[PDB]
């Protein structure tokens, strides 16, 4: 099946991607606290449900938060202000809290049933957002021994994604608060805060040589 593609609102980061983030991928962003990884998140999934020639995929979205950081009114921020209706797209971002880490593979199980009830309707779930991934594993697998136990249980977890990434279609978009650990996401994308509000892109280990510079703005983000 041909790759889809969502931009992130930011044309510089829209060509460091390729022209955004790909369904059949997890693309992961890390980055030090406050670096942009949850504004990021928060447009995409306003992103996603515009039409094809205007950067999205006409999809549904799927959150699974770890740290209680999804914000309502961002999401109905960022759609006003870029021409969508903020309760509808509210309404097609389904929204649950992992509560520790064995709930959050839970939710991903669970988020399988509403992939394949929407799959053939005129909205199918085309993102799925997990902020942050790694959080609850990092308070929960601690010592020795952790490492690797814990780089197990996260690689089994991927392994999901990746599968409902691949069977059905869809973007996955996962948060991680940045070790020299093995990673095992398709895209890695570093950001970090710059000069004068800006923040900077760069893929690790990837693709563009380069680095892309967007703003966080009353239409999430932006050049």
């Amino acid at each position: 099946a041909t790759i889809g593609r969502i931009s992130t609102g930011s044309k510089s980061l829209d060509k460091l991607l390729g022209g955004g983030i790909e369904t059949q991928a997890i693309t992961e962003v890390f980055g030090e606290f406050g670096s942009g990884k949850t504004q990021l998140a928060h447009t995409l999934a306003v992103m996603v449900q515009l039409p094809p020639e205007e950067g999205g995929l006409n999809g549904s979205v799927m959150w699974i938060d770890t740290e209680n950081t999804f914000r309502p009114e961002r999401i109905r921020e960022i759609a006003q202000n870029r021409g969508l209706d903020p309760d509808e797209v509210l309404k097609h971002i389904a929204y649950a809290r992992a509560f520790n880490s064995n709930h959050q593979m839970l939710l991903v199980q669970q988020a399988e049933d509403m992939i394949k009830e929407l799959l053939n309707t005129d909205r199918p779930v085309k993102l799925l957002i997990v902020d942050s991934l790694t959080s609850h594993f990092r308070s929960e697998y601690i010592g020795r021994g952790a490492l690797a136990e814990r780089q197990q249980k996260l690689a089994k977890h991927l392994a999901d994604l990746h599968r409902l990434a691949n069977l059905y279609d869809i973007a996955v978009f996962v948060t991680n608060q940045v070790h020299i650990l093995a990673h095992s996401a398709t895209l890695r994308v570093y950001l970090r805060k710059g000069k004068g509000g800006k923040r900077i892109a760069r893929l690790i280990d990837a693709l563009p040589e380069g680095e892309a510079v967007f703003s966080i703005t009353e239409k999430g983000i932006e050049d």
